[PDB]
């Protein structure tokens, strides 16, 4: 029957004998345990070692397994993904389905995981009531047997499947057998851009309920106009025998204090001509001056639902955290408790580099802490309902949640092929309705989502309306089919740009500013995905936030995404390394596209996280003369844990500082008058830095946490006083092959055939391993590469334009190399043409001026052919002989910053170990640049000017040629790139060019100057 | 597998291996055949004799039956309901489910019909392409086998279930085996108020399609503002291998004239980021000055869809009738082709008294013709999709159709228990979606309905939105949950009254006039059910029509209902009689509530049909002096088949008549000035009668068809001239027991103990069989009875009020009986009191004046206690000794008419056989009354006055005591009821008092007078 019916190839069968969905239950038999959320004896964990055997297909599974353990089976931790134990490979594919697209059919070779457990059940559980098993997550479909008897079947990898075991269990020893199929008709609705894994990957539990039981309960909170009064409504449903003595009590608690209570017999109001629900009751509780829930202040109450007899005997209790909040859209604005939200959101997948898609409390809390510490207030469950603990943590720590149905059919052609088909409506409906039934009592959930990337079909409209009917308290959003369809309350595009239209046929991505004002359009716009953080990315992040702050109806977005989906693999010595698509023999695959995180898989931040934190700041600053105006972007809280530190420094040297407590009302302003500062004697630029510091620890941060910063240039005194003329004069020695400049112990050698500074000597010590040469290219970033392949070139990608133009292949041709003696200096003049196939790409004209002080002044003037693709950089590079421990610079830092991602960086004197000047992106690229640098110190060297630089033990060539960071090897000496100019990194998306025009090197002619000396 | 899975007790399983729903297909392989709608060689009927065996449960079916005919099986006609063949009892229950309410479970005793067929298949059908079987209707669930091999399973009794037999069939002889279950989880959605039957009750057919095929096609018609231009859009879908040489042509035909044609290869427009549908194409055809479809003028075009190769080789053709019409709601009005409809509708069940629920073309045509002849323009498919031919006939004859999903869960408590439950969303969705997929191309379908009497649940909202999304061309309506929910475009209440509110909790039925203007309400209102035509009913029909005409947003309604659901049974003599609920041993049952029709089951009209025809007239009339103003209520057609006949008569005697051609524009007026009419010499009332006559036959009516009529009183000349005094003088003979009056061969006898005229003689011949006595009661009508039972009294019902007050048991007490001699007459004076348990209900005071002419003038003055329930009638009753062939009267006729149902009746001289003065309602009651009667003649008797009367061979007692018409026996002589006053019959509904105040006998004191003589 089981093998014959092939229920995993039938979208009309999504379950057999599965119990109804409901909010989290524990069946407390003690009301106080329910109130305080203590463990329940009635809810037992089956998270232990199970027996496991892997089979190539369900047809290969022996019947004996239903009754007896297989001798060949292993013992494995559950929950787990069986790919993480090496039974087969995880597959990373983005859009293209991992299986042949032939719905509802799956491959005959269908990896089958056979799980079994021998466990004890006490007779007390079987003498009365109902024992159910709960599988919180099984990927992707499964049949269940208990003591050799078939119980049921379930689909949807991301919601709990529950089965009544009461008639299957015996007192003492029992055996569960779970046959998990990797592929099913459900897989067609599970095409999310993530590792394709399988197994029992969320908690398994047994729950005992009385025969007369709470089967469901819904909590709603409605408010008056100023939120000074609330009514809590709790609808409670029961199963079992109705009796006149049965009662439901709902009590509301603020910590230790009961603030309200209501008791009633069963029997709801008259619904229609046939009467009402005899098995339901609604309790209504008045609450005066409720403490309101928000991400700013996650005030929670506890609702306890008691099923009991009239004479006071408890039957069972259930409970939930209640957050008093109202979500509504009014006049085109998403409002929370009457105030317009600004969503500082991020998309978060459930990913662990060791455990795959198994989530633990520690990792969840780590993520939430890091999110809040980085000024995020919102998370999107991309793209499925999460582990149930996630919502409880968001309730308590305070994050806004978009809860999203496990529906993605991205690889279909067209994308709505299944979602417009009524035969797939039953399957889709269950993914939506069962999510709502599970999660509707969580205050952190403020918006429902119908899924992701599934086009727009009639099934979406139907389910949109279903949600609106059953839960009017939350807007519904859905991006598919152009982001502004009839199935969405919120214009929720993915990767729509700030100012630039992308007018794709049928599904255009308008500029977000333009989108709001399209004829007839009135809805708020919140990007469901934006700022694709793949590798060295988040270029132009500030452009979004400027727009969000300027336009009331631009209410923010969710960054894509939180965490790199890299997996751990081990070399021959047991050393771990980060792996991406293809590293497991998985093919076809989408390589490094699984890594789009603000943090690495181990939760180490990428540099881009600081840019996010800064732009998402909750305090805004203006400077007018002596006054600092601080504006609060908080909606609800006063600044009762905030003090402003200010500091004035002259080229990094502190001259004055102080602190002022912040006392700013939500949306309010505070004016801070700086004391009159002394004018410094020496020349240079004065810089003001302010930082907002939280003196007191919170649930989510340590004492001294910095939440905001800003800088301004103050007075500048230009250096006019001439350097005292040195007595020494350098001498020029000329040969046919070289110009040699000597200043006592110092030598500079210019090769006359190449025209470059080929060597520098400090006595007998060589300073260079490679000549100082112009560089116009960078080891391409993920954004430069996009979706290009060796198999299939994308001619539009920056890297392919640079390659085709011969930028990487261009050879320098010497046009001019001359040497002149001045009164106190030697002047070397050079000109080079970079050419490819007879076409001149760049001309570099340089002067090197070496004077008696031993300083080499380099002037560089570059022409770039207007018809060549704009170059990645305009700079110099060399391999220095020296390897020094520290890098010291006066410029923007401390972290990596690029021209379109430098707002978070502060101008100061920074000092880091060399290793910190390299960013270990899993896929190597140009990295570690610091911009706006006026002075750089490394070993014996000092460079001064106004430049961008990176410094590391890796050449651009090696970074370009190496696909994985763990394969990089430190080269001899140190590679230095000093750029007059560097192209933006972009990141609006990572599959088309996204570097904004103002950050492309299009000026045609470029000038920079450097001074190189020994310090 | 089949027995173990129990798919019929699982709402998650509505089918197995069933093909997608689609519009009617025939797979023509010739384009001209498709165009002319001739039979297709590729569509074969399996409507022949099948083998049938009945079993008590599916478990009792022998395995051998899959392979071999059961010798004990019978050869039966298919389509059929097996109850109609006597294999088990049909069940009539209204609301209460015929099975224990325990979803999704059905009784273990589940009647099972085993159908089988040995049939031949042509070799050519199997050599190429696809052979499918189509079951148009199987009640209620079935498994299918072919040549012993299991094919599939299907639910939903009212839509076709189709299965691919290509892999199952052999050339030559094949055997189908169909196991049909009476009860399934589907039964929970099929609780319509009708006989509960089962079997293969609609067509079975085989369809051959090519491998490369048209799998679906949708036709839409859009118009400019004045409907002078149209675009026909045809979306065509294919299945099979796509080839670049494939083409679709859509040609549109107006009769023999091709109007437009378009050809394209496959490949739709880009839909989303993944492209478009490669397997679809949309053709757009321009149509100048299209002939528009309406019920008034059902103009049709033919659309032919050809799948072919580029070189011109036809693969296959499909086709449909196209009606160019637009249905929209604008400014609160339902518009067809820009004009506001007035729905003259009726609910029609599919019912045949011999064949049960099997429909045939002849009966359908008979129904449509009778509907249109009686001024109906609309039909509601209560409460399920109809036999596919129904829509074709409505397309061609011109009726507006409400197509309704097969969803009714009336007996649930509360009514929305299933429809609000997401577990039942899949089963409900299929009932809606598969209906739309089948019927969306029919122009006659103007409104979609979500089902009937299933409360209002979130599933309704989802499916409402689904329809609105897939088909914006038709409004969606649904009555459940109060008739004005978010799941309806039209306020569509059932049995809402005209002026009287019925403020039921949660689901009030407001006055329809009041409902329209409720705060915020803007929608049109069309009653989905009104004017419950159960038995002697349709009292107050005129009140609805007056309101419909006065209020723009009251756009009519659908009468409940077309045809009595009586069934034919046979008594000992083999004689057929009409049976209702309970007559098959079915229990519980709802007795005569299955009979609510305007026509008897054999399509003979009830008297109420004429009231409907008259009120639904399309011409309105006013009289002013000599001028008749005729107003047309047609929206589209001119009166191009109409003339007006007028007639003026003095008390039934013709004086003048004439004919005038009608030339009225739609919504226009025509003024007709009557010629100078000669003044009548003799006394009496002149009456003007006009009739609209259709001189020419149509598709739906005969030459001479009368479509409308109206009457007015003109001049009246009151009789002032004294009758010449007769020389004869009556003599009074007085005894202790009697007063006797003699006048020649005539005698009148008044019993002095009873106080009534006990006998009259013409010579020696007795005239009376019972004395002439007052009567205050009637044999109760269905409307008087309502839902009352002997086991459960409804004290509110009229009959129970009359019974409780002792009206039926009240005995006449003589207060006074005196005789006096006048100058030329004898005067008998009587007074009676009717009393029950010491309470005086009625007092009757009479004078009988017998003069020399042999005339007896009776004056009656009645007092009715203000605190007794108002009596059903105030009149006289006697059993006449004579039985005469004819009844002749001057008054309202010719048909039965009552005070609240007499607008259709005309004043004239009528002459009918006695049998026509009895209405054979299947449930006997007071019947055959004629109102406004000034003269009545029967045998030697004449009664003059202003009275209502009925006359028949049945006493009120027998009518009241006899449950079925076939059990009535003509009594000796003739029963005459002559009423001064008679209570209305009501009928707004038939479960609560529905007689309007103005038709209740509440005046307290009543006067009437009669003259009894011998003409
Ligand atoms: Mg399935
Ligand atoms: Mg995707
Ligand atoms: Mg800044
Ligand atoms: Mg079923
Ligand atoms: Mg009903
Ligand atoms: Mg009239
Ligand atoms: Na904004
Ligand atoms: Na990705
Ligand atoms: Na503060
Ligand atoms: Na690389
Ligand atoms: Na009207
Ligand atoms: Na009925
Ligand atoms: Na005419
Ligand atoms: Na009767």
């Amino acid at each position: 029957v089981v093998l014959q019916r092939r229920d995993w190839e039938n979208p009309g069968v999504t379950q057999l004998n599965r119990l109804a969905a409901h909010p989290p239950f524990a069946s407390w038999r003690n009301s106080e345990e329910a109130r305080t959320d203590r463990p329940s004896q009635q809810l037992r964990s089956l998270n232990g070692e199970w027996r496991f055997a892997w089979f190539p297909a369900p047809e290969a599974v022996p019947e004996s397994w239903l009754e007896c353990d297989l001798p060949e089976a292993d013992t494995v931790v559950v929950p787990s993904n069986w790919q993480m134990h090496g039974y087969d490979a995880p597959i990373y594919t983005n859009v293209t389905y991992p299986i042949t697209v032939n719905p509802p059919f799956v491959p005959t070779e269908n990896p089958t995981g056979c799980y079994s457990l021998t466990f004890n059940v006490d007779e007390s559980w079987l003498q009365e009531g109902q024992t159910r098993i709960i599988f919180d997550g099984v990927n992707s479909a499964f049949h269940l047997w208990c003591n050799g008897r078939w119980v049921g079947y379930g689909q949807d990898s991301r919601l709990p499947s529950e089965f009544d075991l009461s008639a299957f269990l015996r007192a003492g020893e029992n055996r569960l057998a779970v046959m998990v199929l990797r592929w099913s008709d459900g897989s067609y609705l599970e095409d999310q851009d993530m590792w394709r894994m399988s197994g029992i990957f969320r908690d398994v539990s047994l729950l005992h309920k009385p025969t007369t039981q709470i089967s469901d309960f819904h909590v709603a909170t409605r408010f008056n106009d100023d939120f000074s009064r609330a009514v809590l409504e709790a609808e409670v449903q029961m199963c079992g025998e109705l009796r006149d003595y049965l009662r439901v009590t709902v009590s509301l608690w603020q910590g230790e204090t009961q603030v309200a209570s209501g008791t009633a017999p069963f029997g709801g109001e008259i619904i229609d001509e046939r009467g009402g629900y005899a098995d339901r009751v609604t309790l209504r509780l008045n609450v005066e001056n409720p403490k309101l829930w928000s991400a700013e202040i996650p005030n929670l109450y506890r609702a306890v639902v008691e099923l009991h007899t009239a004479d006071g005997t408890l039957i069972e209790a259930e409970a939930c955290d209640v957050g008093f909040r109202e979500v509504r859209i009014e006049n085109g604005l998403l409002l929370l408790n009457g105030k317009p939200l600004l969503i500082r959101g991020v998309n978060r997948h459930e990913h662990h580099p060791l455990h795959g898609q198994v989530m633990d409390e520690q990792t969840m809390v780590q993520d939430i802490l890091l999110m809040k510490q980085n000024n995020f207030n919102a998370v999107r469950c991309s793209h499925y309902p999460n582990h149930p603990l996630w919502y409880t943590l968001c309730d308590r720590y305070g994050l806004y949640v978009v809860d999203e149905a496990n529906i993605e059919t991205h690889g279909m052609v067209p994308m709505n092929r299944l979602t417009d088909d009524p035969r797939w409506l039953p399957a889709m409906s269950e993914r939506v309705t069962r999510m709502v039934q599970r999660d509707r009592n969580h205050p952190s959930v403020i918006i429902w989502s119908l899924g992701n990337e599934s086009g727009h079909g009639a099934n979406h409209d139907a389910l949109y309306r279903w949600i609106k009917s059953v839960d009017p308290s939350r807007p519904v959003q859905y991006e598919g089919g152009g982001a502004d369809t009839t199935a969405t309350d919120i214009i929720c595009p993915m990767y729509a740009r700030v100012d630039e239209d992308q007018p794709f046929p049928a599904v255009p991505k308008w500029s977000i500013k333009k989108w709001l004002s399209l004829p007839g359009e009135t809805r708020p716009l919140i990007l469901c995905e934006y700022a694709h953080a793949m590798g060295n990315s988040l270029g132009g992040f500030a452009k979004y936030w400027q727009a969000f702050r300027q336009y009331p109806r631009l209410q923010g977005g969710f960054v894509w995404d939180w965490v790199d989906q890299s997996l751990i693999k081990y070399d021959e010595n047991g050393n771990p390394w980060s792996a991406y698509g293809g590293d497991f023999g998985d093919t076809p695959n989408d390589r490094q596209f699984c890594m789009n995180g603000l943090v690495f898989a181990d939760r180490t931040p990428h540099p881009a996280l600081t840019e996010a934190k800064h732009q998402q700041q909750f305090f805004q600053f203006r400077l007018s003369g002596q006054t600092i105006e601080v504006t609060s972007e908080y909606l609800f809280r006063h600044s009762d844990n905030e003090l402003l530190h200010w500091m004035v420094a002259l080229d990094g040297k502190p001259l004055a500082s102080g602190e002022v407590p912040l006392d700013v009302a939500p949306q309010g302003k505070q004016l801070i008058e700086l004391p009159e500062l002394p004018q410094p004697e020496s020349a240079g630029q004065l810089w003001l830095t302010v930082r907002v510091v939280q003196p007191n620890a919170t649930a989510w941060s340590e004492a001294g946490h910095i939440s905001a910063w800003q800088q301004w240039r103050l007075a500048e005194n230009l250096s006019v006083t001439l350097p005292a003329a040195s007595h020494a004069i350098p001498h020029l020695t000329t040969s046919e092959m070289d110009f040699c400049i000597e200043l006592g112990n110092k030598r500079w050698q210019f090769n006359r055939q190449s025209g470059f500074l080929s060597q520098m000597w400090i006595g007998d010590k060589k300073q260079l391993l490679t000549p100082l040469r112009d560089q116009f290219t960078r080891a391409p970033l993920d954004n430069d590469i996009g979706v290009t392949e060796a198999t299939r070139i994308d001619p539009n990608a920056w890297v392919e334009r640079w390659k085709a133009a011969g930028h990487y292949q261009a050879e320098a041709a010497l046009l001019q190399c001359t040497a002149d003696t001045l009164a106190d200096a030697v002047l070397i003049t050079t000109a080079h043409a970079w050419q490819h196939q007879g076409k001149t790409l760049f001309i570099s004209r340089k002067t090197y001026r070496i004077d008696g002080s031993g300083q080499m002044a380099i002037t560089v003037d570059v022409e770039v052919a207007s018809d060549t693709p704009h170059p990645a950089r305009i700079g110099l590079n060399c391999q220095l002989a020296q390897v020094a421990e520290r890098v010291n610079w006066l410029g923007l830092g401390p972290q990596e910053n690029y021209p379109d991602r430098l707002t978070a960086a502060c101008f100061d004197r920074w000092d880091l170990p060399l290793s910190d000047m390299y960013t270990p992106y899993v896929f190597p690229s140009e990295n570690g640049l610091r911009c706006g640098t006026r002075e750089l110190n490394y070993g014996p060297h000092q460079w001064r000017g106004d430049f961008q630089f990176n410094i590391s033990r890796y050449s651009q060539q090696q970074l370009m040629e190496t696909s994985h960071r763990h394969l990089l090897h430190a080269e001899e000496g140190t590679w230095l790139n000093i750029d007059g100019f560097h192209m933006g990194i972009g990141g609006d998306d990572s599959w088309s060019p996204s570097v904004s025009a103002e950050f492309q090197l299009s000026a045609g002619r470029y000038h920079y100057q450097l001074v190189w000396c020994q310090k």
